[PDB]
């Protein structure tokens, strides 16, 4: 306050939101066109993705005991609470930049 | 031989086999009434789940180092080189059972 960012930018990310409360998956909510960006701290990384409107669809912070994968060649789950979210990157280079940042914040 | 040893064992299981080739999630597999047998040790945890025929259909070793996660409150992904599976458990009393089983190996 105030405070100048500098984020890892990755445009056109997909977000589908799942449960699985129904004894098999739920989707929640699916969304295209995100721009996620990445804020890499000490011990954390900030996670939010917006949508061309300004929207800030979704925000987390990932940290060691944060429950996460890689899910197949270029998308990453998160889980906080009940739901996940599965983050689809454009591209298996995207991902693997991606995860080398959480990778490094979460003291792997 | 000898030992004594614990086989924790979690039937109604299923497993989905996440597909990526052109986007959606490609169900290689669907398989429905399996049993998930976990054998743990020290460091790791030895996973296999069988139909009712006692084929195996998937197995694994959950380490420190595999790359999984709880997903929702009753599945469980586990990654291994390129290809993902989604474990779904009967109830989320299995899913926290079979979870609590693997947080030494972990
Ligand atoms: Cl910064």
């Amino acid at each position: 306050g105030s405070h100048m960012a500098t984020v890892s930018v990755f445009p056109g990310a997909r977000l589908l939101t799942i449960g699985d409360a129904n004894g098999e998956i739920q989707r929640h909510a699916e969304q295209q066109a995100l721009r996620l960006e990445v804020r890499a701290g000490p011990d954390a990384a900030g996670i939010a993705l917006y949508s061309h409107e300004d929207v800030c669809v979704f925000k987390c912070s990932v940290s060691r005991e944060t429950e996460c994968s890689r899910v197949g060649r270029q998308s990453f789950i998160i889980t906080l609470g009940c739901n996940s979210v599965l983050i689809q990157f454009a591209t298996p280079h995207d991902f693997c930049s991606f995860y080398n940042i959480l990778k490094t914040c979460r003291g792997h």
